[PDB]
């Protein structure tokens, strides 16, 4: 029952700050404006201790399985590859991402009817705000 919040079709809704945040990431210009133009749908689902998180869209169709705290290698959508490592703190998925001494760390959180995700990479955040499919 552990991300019973979080399951569901989510659809992105608003963005702010994405490309300075992809900037941060080292992502070229290219994939930057197609990435930033992208609606995705976030499809999370459980299955005992498996979580799932889909990110579905025109740009890139992404899919993670993990176990919390367990740490996995992922390809990110901007051709990243990554050390990525989730927990759960206090209500919120922490997942950080490590790759060329980098790091950088997306939190998800459920507020009021929406999932709020935080993506920093040093100084820099974004805020991308879900809603319900
Ligand atoms: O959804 C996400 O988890 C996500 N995380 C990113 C990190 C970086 Cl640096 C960039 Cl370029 C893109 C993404 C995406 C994304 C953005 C648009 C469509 C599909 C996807 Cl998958």
């Amino acid at each position: 029952h552990m991300c019973d919040a979080f399951v569901g079709t989510w659809k992105l809704v608003s963005s702010e700050n994405f490309d300075d945040y992809m900037k941060e990431v080292g992502v070229g210009f290219a994939t930057r404006k197609v990435a930033g133009m992208a609606k995705p749908n976030m499809i999370i689902s459980v299955n005992g201790d498996v979580i799932t998180i889909k990110s579905e869209s025109t740009f890139k169709n992404t899919e993670i399985s993990f176990i919390l705290g367990q740490e996995f290698d992922e390809v990110t959508a901007d051709d990243r590859k990554v050390k990525s490592t989730i927990t759960l703190d206090g209500g919120v998925l922490v997942h950080v991402q490590k790759w060329d001494g980098k790091s950088t760390t997306i939190k998800r959180k459920r507020e009021d009817d929406k999932l709020v995700v935080e993506c920093v990479m040093k100084g820099v955040t974004s805020t991308r705000v879900y809603e319900r499919a």
